[PDB]
C-alpha cells in the first residue's frame, strides 16, 4: 500500500544527499527529477501505478494539517534567538512590506498578462503561493563557505515572517474561494483579523511560560522534561487547530521561539536532543513532499502542453526577480537614514537570496487537489514546479558566483599569519616530543616513516614608505590588542558578550581608515539614552494571604464573565463576589487600626465593590512586577558597559608596556604613546564618574568575576591532579560535577544590585575586640577622609601624627633590602608611631579612591586614657603588631621551608606575650614553647654573655635569657607553645 | 476520546517520578495505585466512565504487536555488549535452566493446589506468565548505590534471555489454547522449533551486517544514518512479523545487539541520540501499561472476592521465591567447578534480584481480553497484579537492607584517603589564587564573605607490630603501583583494556591475603591455550582472477533460481543459464589446463559438482580466506594486549623500585621487598623476551601504534597551551583539533594485522646516503649480523682500534668525555675516527637491549678503502659525517646560537663543505661569505697575531687569515658552512 514507497523514498533521499554533497546545486532537485522518472514508469506498469495511486493521491487534510506546521515550526526553531532580536524591527518591516508588495504585483501581473478568466482572488492566491520561500539551502551554503554569521540569521528571520504571513493570506483566500457559502462582512472580518493578531501569540506565550515554570522545578532528570515539552507542543497545536486553521502555526512558532530562548531551566542535552529530533522530522517531510510533487506533476502536466505558458514562465520569473530586487533597493536609503544601515554587499546578496522551498509546493498540492477536474489546479502546479525548479539551480549558481566575485569570503592576512604560526608551533612541539621518544629504551625497531607520515598535519588554507610603516605598525598593534583581549577572556577576567563586543569593535575599525580606536561609541555602549530611562521616569513618578485571596477572587470573577460572554450557579457566583467584597470590607476593618480614614486609589475599588469586572484589583500586585523587571533589565546593560570599559582599560595597560620595543622610530612611537595615553585618560575619568554615580554595579561585577577566576583555577588544579595519577577518572568526574553545579548557580546570579556594605557594622565586626570602647572611639573620631589616585597620605621620615585604619579601598606600602605590602579593607596602619614613638619608617600610597578614618596623637592619647584598667584594645594591638613583625622573618627561615602565608598565619595564632614584670626580666626557654621571638628590647644570654637585639630570631640552643628594662626601649617577646599541648 | 487520558497519564507519571525519587520504593507502583483510584471514580461519573471504556478496553492486537517488541528491544539495547559477552555462556545456561525449572514448578504447583478445573496448558501458561521479569529498577538501584558494574550486566542479560524464552513459550501455548483448531503433530512442530531457532537470528544478523556495510560509506553526515537505522529496524520487525508471530522480537533483539556492538562506523552523537529516543519510547509505554493494568484490575477484580485466592497468593509468592533461590543455590557448585565461579554475595544478591515488570502484565492483559466472559482472565489478572505489587515493594526493601548489611557497598580506606588529599589540594590551590587575586589593583571593595562561601567545596563522603608494619607497607606500595599505572595511562603509554586488566589484577589481590602479585595469571593472560589455537591447527592444516571473481558471482547468481526450485519456462531457462555457466567454467579450466591439466584433491570434487551442475563449495572456498584472516586478527589482538600489559607491568615495577627504598627504613622489610620484586621482574623479562623472539611483528605493531598516541596527546596539549596564550581564537582551535580527532579515529581501526619485518638489504642501501655498488661489495665482504643481548659490552675505552661498526637493529648508549651520553639508533655508524685518526678508543658503548650489528675489521676497512680509490664517495661521505658529528655539539652551546634546537642546527649546517688545503696551499682567508668556520683537525696559526690553536676549538669572526702546518700524523681539516 504505502510502505514500499516511503522506504524507497527514504533510500533515494539518502543516496541523493550523499552523492550530490560536493556540487553547489542542492540535492532536493535530484529528488524531483527522480520523481519525474517514476511518473513515466507509473503510466505503463500497473504495480507502480497502484502504489503511486495509493500514496500520491492523499487527502489534502493530512497535508494541510501535518506537513506545514512541522516545516514552519522547524523554520522557527533552529534560529539564533538573540541575533534575531538584535534586528527584529528591520526584519519585520522588510518582510511584511516585501510580502505585500510582491503579492499585489504578482496578482496584477497575472491578471493583466495571463489572459485567463480568473478573478482577483485567484490572482491574490497565486501571489501568496509565489511569495513564500525557504532559506535552509542558502543558509547551509553560507555555513559551508559564506564565512558570515549575521546574514544567515537575517535571511532566516525574514523567510520565517514571510512564510507566516503568506500562509495566513493563502488560508483566508482559499477559504473565501473554494467554499463560496460564507458571509464576508466587515463586522466579523475585523474580529477575525484581531483574533489572529492578538489571541494566538498571547496563548502561546502563556502556555510557554506555564511549561517553563513547570520545568524549573526538575533537577537532574532528562526524560520528564522531554516528554513534557513534546506534550505541551502538541497541546498548543491542538488548541490552535480546534480554534482556527491558521493561528495554530503562529502559536506553535511563538512557543518554539520562547522555548529556544530560555537556557537556564533546560540542560543542554535536552536541547540538542530536541534539535536533532525536530530536524529529522523536517528532513523526512521535505523529502516526501518533493517526491510527491515530482510524481504528481509528471503524471498531470503531460496533457497541459502549450507554448504560451512556456513563454509565460520566463517573464514571470523575471518579473518576480526584479520586483524582489527593487523593493529592498528602494527601502535601503530609509534603513540607512534610520540607523539600521546595511552595506551594498548585503543588499546584493539579499536580492538573490530568495529560494522557493516546500511551502509553495504544499499549498500547490492542496489547491490542485481541492480544484477538482479543472485546469486551474494543473496550471498552478505546473507553474510553481517550473519556477521552483528554475530558481533552485539558477539562483544557487549565481549566488555562488557572486559570493566568489565580491570577495567577502576572503581569508585576511592576520588569519593566514596566525594559522601558519600555530602550524609551525605544533610541528616544532611534535618534533621535540618525537626526539624525546626516540631516546626511550623500550621504543626500539619502530618504523619511524609510518609514525612520521601518520601524525603529519597542515593548514587547510595551503612619503609612501613612512605611511606604509605607520600602517603596518598600527596593524601589528591591533593584533597585539586582539591577542591581549583573547588572553584576558581565557584567564577568566571577562564575560562573553563584552568579549565579542570588543572583538567586533576592533575588527570594524581595523583596516577601514587610519583611525583605529574610538571612545564615543564605547560611551554610548556603556551609557543608556534610549526609551527605557524615559519610560522609567514616567512610570515610577506618575504612579500576603489577603492579597492572594483577593487575586484568587478576582480571577474567579472571570467565570461570570465567561458565562456572560457565552443561571443558578451564576447568581451564586455573584453572591460569592459580594462575599469577596464583604471580605475586603472586613480586611479594611482589620486595617482600621493602621489606616482606614481615607484613601486615593481605593475609591475605584470601593466603587467596583459597590457595583457588585474585578480586574482593577490585580493592578496593585502588577505594579511591583514592572519595576522589578525593568530595574534588572537596565542594570544588566549597565554592568556589561562597566565590564567592557574595565576590559578596555586593562587591555590598554597590558599593551602599553610592549609597544616601545616593537618599533624604533622616535616620532611614530611618541605619537602612538600620546594618542593611547590620551584615550586612556579620557575613558578612565568617565569610568570613575560612572562609579561615583552609584557604587553597587562595581561591587556586583567584582563579586561575579572573582568566582569565575577562582573556579577556573580550581578546574585547572583538578585537571593537573588528574594528570599526575593521584586520583582516577570517576572521582575526577564526580568532583568536576560540583564545579559545574557552582558555575550553573553562578549563571543565574543575583544581578540585582546588592546593598552597599555597612559602615558601623563592619567597623564593629572586622576588628576582633569590638566593644563599647570602639563605639566611643568612633564617636571621638569621624573623619571619612577620601584620597583619590595620585595622592600620598604620609611620607617616610616625617614625624608621627597618629594611627590610621582603612575602611574602603586598597593601599600599597613601600618599606625597608626593601619590601612592598598591600593593605586591604580592615587594615590598621601607623602602629609603631604611637607605641615606640618612631616618626616613620615606610611610605604608604593609594592606587585608587580610599575612604579612611583619622586618629591624631591627641586622639590616640585620649583613647589610651579612655581604657586603663583592662586595656583589651591595647593588648590586642600589641598582639597584632607583634605578629606583624614576626610573620615575614619566619617563612624565609630554613626551618619553616615549604610553608605558605596561611600556614604561618594559623601556626602562630595560638601564641601569647611574656610578662617581664612577673619573670623579673629573666626567661628560661624549654621545649614546651615551640617558637620564641624577640619582639623588642635587648636580650643577654645567661651562658655565653652575648647581647642581641630585635629584629632577630632566638635559636633553640639558647636556653636562658636576661633583659635590661629601659623606659625608651622596653623588652618585648612573643611565645608560641607546642602544637601537641 | 483518547487524548485527555494519555496526557493525564504522562503528567501523572512525571509527577510520580519527580516526587518518589528519594524513597527506595520504585515510582511505578504509585502509578498503579493512581490507576486504582480512577477505577473507583470510573464506576460513578459517566464521563470518566466513557474515557476509561474507550481507552482501557483496547484490542489485544495493538498490545501484542506494539507494546512488547519495544520493551524487549529496550531491554536488549542499553546493555554493555562486551561485559555481556564476557559471561554469555553462564548467563545463557543459568537463564534457560532457571526459566524451565520455574515454569514447570509453578505449573505443577498450580495444578496440584489451586483446585481449579484447568488443563496442563493453562498451568504452563501461568508459569510462563509468572516467569518473566524486568531488570530496570534493580539496575537503577545498583547504579545509584550498588557501587558495582558486573552485577547489573549479569542481571540484565539473565532477564533479557528469560523474557525472550518466556514470550516464545507463552505465544506457542496461547496459539494452542484459545484457538483449538490447529494440528499439533511432530512433523511441523519440530520445523517450527528449528525455524525459531535458526531462521530469525540469522536474518537479523544478515540485515545488521548489510546496514552496517551501508553506513560504513557515510562521512560527516548525521541525518542519513539515523533515518537508515530506524527504517532498517522497522523493516526487520515487519519481515519478522510476517514470518512468524514470535520471531520478530528475536530478530529485533539480535539486530539491536549487533548495532550496539559496533562503534567505529557510527559517530557517538548518533548513538546517544538513538539511546535517548528509544529510552523515551520505552518509558512512555511502561507508564501507559501500568495505568491500564491498574484501572482494569480495579474495575474487574471487585466481583472476584474470596479468601481462597487471598490465601493462595502468599503461598504462591513463597513457592516462586524458594524455587528461584534453590535453582541457583544448586547450580553454584557446578559453576565453581567449571571455573565461572561467583561469590556467595553474588548468589545472595541474585536470589532477590527477580522483580516482575511490565511483560507479565502485558501478557495478562492479552489473555484476559482473549478469555472473553470467563473467570480465568480475572483470576490471571488479579493474581499477577497481586504478585507484582507485592514483590515490587517487598523485594526492593529487602534488597536495599541486604546491600546495606552485607557491606559490599562500603568505601575503602584508600578511596577516603585519596578523596581527602584531593580536597585538601584543591582548597590549598583556591586559597593561593584568592590570595593572589586580593592583591590586584582593580579588585577593590569586593565582599569576600560571599566569594568564600560561593566557591567552597567538600567531599561527598563527609610479633603483631612487625606484621602490622609489613601489611601497611605493602598496602602503601600497592597504592604507589596503582598511581604509577594511572600516570602511565594518562601519559598515553598504555591502551584501555590493559589498564583496566592491570588495575583489577592489583585490586583483587590487594587486601585478600599477604601475597600481592602473581605471575602465572599474567602468563595465562598473555599466552593463548584455549580452543582457538587447536582449531586453527586442525583447520589450516587439514585443508585471470577477476574472471574467476565474475564466475563466482555468477555461481552466486545461480543460487537465485534455486528458490524457484524449492517453490516453469523460466526455470528451464534458468537451468540453461546454469549449463552455460558450467560450460564457461569448463572453457576456463581448459584454458588453465596448459599450466595444470590434472585435477587436484578439491578440484576433483569441483569437477563432480560441475558434472552435477554446487555453488556451496565455491562459496566455502571463497570464505576460507575470510575465516583465516578473522582467526589471525582475533589471535593477534590478544597477543598484542598481552605483550602490552607485560610491558606496562615491567615499566611500573621499574618506576616503583626507585621510590620503594626511601619509603621504608627497616632493613629486613626493605631487603625482602626488593628481593621479591626483583625475582618477579627477572622471571617476567625472560618470558617477554622469548615471546618477542617467537614472532617479532607484534612488538613492531604495538610500538608503532603507541608512538602515534603519545605524539597526538602531546600535540593536543601543545594546542591547548597555545589556545590559553591567546595566539589563536576558539574557532581556529576547534578547526585544528578536528584534525587531531580525525587522526585518532583513523588510528582506532589500525591495521592490527602484523606488518612485515623491515628489510635487511633494502634498509642497508637506503638508510646510508651514498648507497651504491660499493656498499653491495662491502656487504658481500662483511656479513656478521652479530647479536649482543642485555648486559654485554662490545668495546671499551682505551682498547686498541679494531674497525668500524654500523648498527642494523637496536639502540645503544655511548658514554664519553666534562662527560657526555649519546644514544645511537638504527642506522648509526660507530668506530669511525679510529681508522681516520689511528686512535685506539676514547669512549665506551653498551647495549640496553638485544642488538644486531655488522662487524668490519681493520683488514676489512683497509680492503674497503683500497676498493674505491679513484672516486671514494663513501670516504668523502664518511669524512662529512664525522665532521658534522664533531661540529654539532659545540655550536648549540655557544651564545651566538642560543635558542636553537637539535634539528635547527642539524638543518643549518647541512649546506656545508670541506676546504681543500692542497689547492689553497694550507692557507685560508675567512670572509663574510662563509657563515661558520670550524677547525675539524690540525693546528691553525693566525696570520696576524701569530697565535697557535688546535681542535677542538671555534674560530672567532675576528680572525681573518689562517695558516696550517701539514703533518702526516695530524693533517689539518676544516669545514665551512655558507
Ligand atoms: N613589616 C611590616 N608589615 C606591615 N606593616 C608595617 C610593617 N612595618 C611597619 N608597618 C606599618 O607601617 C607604619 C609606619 O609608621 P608607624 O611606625 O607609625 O606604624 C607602622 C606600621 O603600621
Ligand atoms: N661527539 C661524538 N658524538 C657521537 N659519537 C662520537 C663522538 N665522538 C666520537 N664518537 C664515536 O665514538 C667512537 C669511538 O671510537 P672511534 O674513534 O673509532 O670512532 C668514534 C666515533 O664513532
Amino acid at each position: 500500500k504505502v510502505i514500499v514507497f516511503i522506504s524507497g523514498s527514504c533510500l533515494f533521499g539518502a543516496i541523493s544527499r550523499s552523492l550530490f554533497k560536493k556540487l553547489p546545486i542542492p540535492y532536493t532537485v535530484v529528488l524531483l527529477i527522480l520523481g519525474a522518472i517514476l511518473g513515466v514508469v507509473a503510466s505503463n506498469v500497473p504495480l507502480v501505478e497502484e502504489h503511486t495511486r495509493d500514496v500520491a493521491h492523499m487527502d489534502p487534510h493530512v497535508l494541510l494539517q501535518i506537513f506545514l506546521p512541522v516545516l514552519i515550526f522547524e523554520s522557527a526553531f533552529a534560529m539564533d534567538v538573540h541575533t534575531f532580536m538584535r534586528s527584529f524591527s528591520q526584519v519585520c518591516i522588510l518582510a511584511l512590506f516585501g510580502l505585500v508588495v510582491a503579492s499585489v504585483l504578482t496578482a496584477v501581473l497575472a491578471m493583466n498578462l495571463f489572459n485567463y478568466n480568473w478573478n482577483f482572488s485567484e490572482a491574490m492566491m497565486f501571489g501568496a503561493i509565489m511569495s513564500a520561500t525557504d532559506p535552509v539551502a542558502v543558509v547551509a551554503l553560507l555555513k559551508d563557505l559564506g564565512a558570515s554569521k549575521q546574514l544567515g540569521t537575517i535571511i532566516e528571520g525574514e523567510s520565517l515572517l514571510n512564510d507566516g504571513c503568506a500562509i495566513v493570506i493563502f488560508n483566508v483566500f482559499m477559504k473565501m474561494v473554494f467554499f463560496p457559502q460564507l458571509t464576508s462582512t466587515v463586522g466579523q472580518n475585523v474580529l477575525y483579523f484581531l483574533q489572529v493578531a492578538v489571541a494566538g501569540p498571547l496563548w502561546g506565550y502563556a502556555v510557554a511560560k506555564v511549561t517553563v515554570f513547570f520545568l524549573s522545578h526538575i533537577f537532574n532528570d532528562a526524560l520528564v522534561e522531554i516528554t513534557i515539552t513534546l506534550a505541551a507542543t502538541y497541546l498548543t497545536y491542538y488548541i490552535g487547530d480546534i480554534w482556527l486553521e491558521v493561528s495554530g502555526v503562529l502559536a506553535v512558532v511563538v512557543l518554539g521561539l520562547i522555548v529556544n530562548a530560555e537556557k537556564t531551566s533546560i540542560s543542554p542535552e535536552v536541547e540538542v536532543f530536541l534539535h536533532r529530533f525536530w530536524e529529522m522530522l523536517a528532513y523526512l517531510a521535505n523529502t516526501l513532499i518533493f517526491m510527491m510533487v515530482g510524481v504528481v506533476v509528471t503524471q498531470k502536466a503531460l496533457v497541459a502542453v502549450d507554448k504560451m505558458d512556456w513563454f509565460y514562465l520566463i517573464i514571470l520569473y523575471l518579473a518576480i526577480t526584479i520586483i524582489r530586487g527593487m523593493v529592498i533597493s528602494l527601502f535601503s536609503p530609509i534603513l540607512s537614514r534610520i540607523g539600521y544601515g546595511l552595506t551594498w554587499r548585503n543588499a546584493v546578496i539579499m536580492t538573490w537570496g530568495g529560494l522557493r522551498g516546500a511551502v509553495g509546493l504544499a499549498l500547490a498540492l492542496v489547491v490542485e487537489n481541492l480544484a477538482g477536474n479543472d485546469v486551474i489546479g494543473s496550471k498552478f502546479l505546473f507553474h510553481t514546479a517550473g519556477i521552483v525548479v528554475l530558481t533552485l539551480v539558477i539562483n544557487a549558481t549565481t549566488i555562488q558566483t557572486l559570493l566568489r566575485i565580491l570577495g567577502m569570503s576572503d581569508i585576511s592576512i592576520p588569519k593566514r599569519l596566525a594559522m601558519a604560526g600555530a602550524v609551525r608551533r605544533i610541528h616544532e612541539g611534535q618534533n621535540r616530543t618525537l626526539n624525546m621518544l626516540k631516546s626511550d629504551r623500550f621504543l626500539a625497531d619502530a618504523d619511524w616513516d609510518i609514525a612520521t607520515a601518520a601524525c603529519e598535519i597542515s593548514d587547510p588554507y595551503s612619503p609612501r614608505e613612512f605611511a606604509d610603516m605607520m600602517e603596518e605598525a598600527r596593524l601589528r598593534m591591533l593584533k597585539a590588542e586582539k591577542i591581549s583581549y583573547w588572553k584576558q577572556f581565557e584567564h577568566g577576567m571577562l564575560a562573553r558578550e563584552a568579549l565579542r563586543l570588543l572583538v567586533q569593535h576592533a575588527e570594524v575599525a581595523a583596516d577601514e581608515k587610519d583611525q583605529f580606536i574610538l571612545v564615543d561609541d564605547l560611551k554610548k555602549s556603556w551609557q543608556i539614552k534610549g526609551i527605557y530611562p524615559w519610560l522609567k521616569r514616567k512610570l515610577e513618578d506618575l504612579i500576603m494571604a489577603f492579597e492572594v485571596t483577593i487575586n484568587i477572587a478576582i480571577v474567579l470573577n472571570i467565570v461570570p464573565i465567561i458565562m456572560e460572554f457565552v443561571e443558578d450557579a451564576l447568581r451564586i457566583s455573584n453572591y460569592v463576589f459580594f462575599v469577596i467584597y464583604a471580605i475586603e470590607a472586613i480586611v479594611k476593618i482589620l486595617g482600621l487600626g493602621r489606616h482606614y480614614i481615607v484613601s486615593h486609589w481605593n475609591k475605584f475599588d470601593a466603587f467596583i465593590l459597590v457595583v457588585a469586572l474585578r480586574m482593577l484589583r490585580l493592578t496593585k500586585a502588577l505594579i511591583p512586577k514592572l519595576i522589578l523587571v525593568v530595574n534588572g533589565k537596565i542594570n544588566n546593560q549597565l554592568s556589561l558597559g562597566y565590564d567592557v570599559g574595565k576590559g578596555y582599560i586593562i587591555g590598554e595597560e597590558e599593551v602599553g608596556k610592549i609597544i616601545d620595543r616593537m618599533v624604533d622610530n622616535k616620532k611614530i612611537l611618541r605619537e602612538l604613546k600620546h594618542i593611547s595615553e590620551t584615550g586612556r585618560l579620557q575613558v578612565v575619568k568617565e569610568l570613575g564618574l560612572l562609579q561615583r554615580e552609584h557604587p553597587g554595579i562595581a561591587v556586583s561585577v567584582k563579586t561575579r568575576q572573582a568566582i569565575r577566576t577562582i573556579l577556573n583555577h580550581s578546574r585547572e588544579t583538578i585537571h593537573e591532579l588528574q594528570g599526575a595519577g593521584l586520583l582516577d577518572e570517576m572521582e575526577a568526574h564526580k568532583l568536576e560535577l560540583t564545579v559545574e553545579i557552582k558555575m550553573k548557580r553562578l549563571m543565574n546570579a543575583p544581578s540585582s544590585i546588592p546593598p552597599p556594605p555597612p559602615e558601623n557594622l563592619l567597623k564593629n565586626v572586622s576588628w576582633l575586640a569590638g566593644d563599647m570602647k570602639l563605639i566611643d572611639f568612633i564617636k571621638a573620631r569621624a573623619s571619612l577622609l577620601h584620597f583619590d589616585y595620585g595622592e600620598v597620605i604620609v611620607r617616610e621620615g616625617d614625624e608621627s601624627d597618629g594611627l590610621f585604619l582603612i575602611v574602603s579601598g586598597l593601599v600599597k606600602l613601600y618599606g625597608k633590602e626593601v619590601f612592598e605590602d598591600y593593605l586591604t579593607v580592615g587594615n590598621v596602619i601607623g602602629e609603631m608611631g604611637v607605641l615606640t614613638k618612631k616618626p616613620r619608617n615606610a611610605t604608604v600610597t593609594c592606587e585608587t579612591t580610599v575612604q579612611v578614618y583619622f586618629i591624631t596623637a591627641e586622639d590616640m592619647n585620649i583613647a589610651i586614657d579612655t581604657f586603663t584598667l583592662y586595656p583589651s584594645l591595647e593588648y590586642r594591638l600589641w598582639r597584632v603588631v607583634a605578629i606583624r613583625i614576626a610573620t615575614p622573618l619566619i617563612m624565609e627561615q630554613m626551618a619553616f621551608q615549604g610553608w605558605t602565608q596561611e600556614k604561618v598565619k594559623l601556626h602562630l595564632e595560638r601564641g601569647y606575650l611574656v610578662d617581664l614584670a612577673e619573670s623579673h626580666f629573666q626567661f628560661n626557654i624549654d621545649a614546651t614553647l615551640e617558637d620564641v621571638i624577640l619582639i623588642n628590647g635587648t636580650a643577654y644570654n645567661a651562658h655565653t654573655r652575648e647581647e642581641i637585639r630585635s629584629p632577630c630570631l632566638i635559636s633553640r640552643t639558647v636556653h636562658k635569657l636576661t633583659f635590661q628594662y629601659t623606659a625608651t626601649e622596653e623588652p618585648r617577646l612573643f611565645v608560641v607553645r607546642n602544637a601537641e599541648y
